[PDB]
């Protein structure tokens, strides 16, 4: 029924990539939807959106996850995940950072990423929408395939979860005890995310490499009742998943490995899809040739130094877009 969207998001060069050359290795066309890269012999790969060096985080959210809440409001379940190496900005596009001294408010600082944007909005859009509605989100982290709760606030990060098939749904698991914190209003969302950075933190006292090599799984669910014409029950149930992978470059491995054999799988069209062999292809089996409408952020380097990588990145993202997925509305 319907591709999978690829999106490429380049940085500008960091504090440790030198520049030798007057004209690009990544140059990126936004117009053309090209990322053309300097292995003047080049690959250039076409994809759905492309955002060079100095797009800004607003526009991401804009051009990318703007349309995606939209289906999420109708009661798709979306799930838009980062990839590429460690160093490209996956963290950068899907959580932000916040800027110092207080200069901006949350809302406003522009250093501000998908999910604490998303967040905001999803409270503007449904308050002058008419729609009774709730937002209950979680934050879950794969390390070593086990299963982090950031936002539990009580329990010590090292009391890692449990998962089990969903007897109610065919392609998707149950995380016991996972905390789902119900978000009345915008205010308190920051103090949430707060917790989930400092419960983080902490958990990378414990574990090796643990940015680099952690998945998290950051959901939100919103419950949208209306009434009909005909006097019934309109219950329609929104999910977006918003997931920061471990990084390409990387049992520590296996959640990322099978990602690989999960889309390879998929876009070659073998029969048997080995979603059950790691955690993240069982949480995010239905992201994947599945009823969920998935979008791709591959984020890159623009330099020398990474270009094994960059390049990496962008075939393995590239193949991702013929996935096809069939997309339903939860009533
Ligand atoms: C789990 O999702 C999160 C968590 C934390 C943040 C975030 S950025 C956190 C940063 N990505 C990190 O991993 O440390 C925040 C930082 C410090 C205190 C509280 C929040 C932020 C939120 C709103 C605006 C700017 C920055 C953003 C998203
Ligand atoms: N699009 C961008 N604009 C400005 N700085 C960026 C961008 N992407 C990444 N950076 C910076 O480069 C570093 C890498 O970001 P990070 O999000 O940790 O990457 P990852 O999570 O992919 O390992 C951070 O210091 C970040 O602020
Ligand atoms: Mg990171
Ligand atoms: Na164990």
């Amino acid at each position: 029924m319907k591709n999978i969207q690829v999106v490429v998001r380049c940085r500008p060069f960091n504090l440790a990539e030198r520049k030798a050359s007057a004209h690009s290795i990544v140059e990126c066309d936004p117009v053309r939807k090209e990322v053309s890269v300097r292995t003047s012999s080049r690959k250039t790969y076409t994809f759905d959106m492309v955002f060079g060096a100095s797009t800004k985080q607003i526009d991401v959210y804009r051009s990318v996850v703007c349309p995606i809440l939209d289906e999420v409001i109708m009661g798709y379940n979306c799930t838009i995940f980062a990839y590429g190496q460690t160093g490209t900005g996956k963290t950068f596009t899907m959580e932000g950072e916040r800027s110092p001294n207080e200069e901006y408010t949350w809302e406003e600082d522009p250093l501000a990423g998908i999910i604490p944007r998303t967040l905001h909005q999803i409270f503007e859009k449904l308050t002058d929408n008419g729609t009774e509605f709730s937002v209950k989100v979680s934050l879950l982290e794969i390390y070593n395939e086990e299963l982090f709760d950031l936002l539990n606030p009580s329990s010590d990060v090292s009391e890692r979860l449990q998962m089990f098939d969903d007897p109610r749904n065919k392609r998707g698991v149950i995380i016991k005890g996972l905390e789902e914190i119900t978000v009345h209003n915008k205010d308190e969302v920051y103090q949430i995310l707060e917790k989930g950075a400092a419960k983080r933190t902490t958990a990378a006292t414990l574990m090796n490499a643990y940015s680099s090599r952690s998945h998290s799984v950051f959901s939100v669910t919103i419950h949208m009742k209306e009434t009909t014409i005909d006097g019934e029950e309109l219950v329609k149930i929104g999910k977006l998943n918003l997931v920061d992978l471990a990084g390409s470059e990387n049992n520590i491995n296996q959640s990322l490995l099978t990602l690989g054999r999960v889309i390879t799988a998929l876009v070659e069209r073998t029969p048997h899809v080995p979603y059950r062999e790691s955690k993240l292809t069982r949480i995010l089996q239905d992201s994947l040739g599945g009823r969920t409408r998935t979008s791709i952020i591959a984020t890159i380097s623009p330099a020398s130094l990474n270009l094994e990588e960059t390049l990496s990145t962008l075939e393995y993202a590239h193949r991702a877009k013929n996935i096809l997925n069939k997309p339903e509305v939860n009533q």
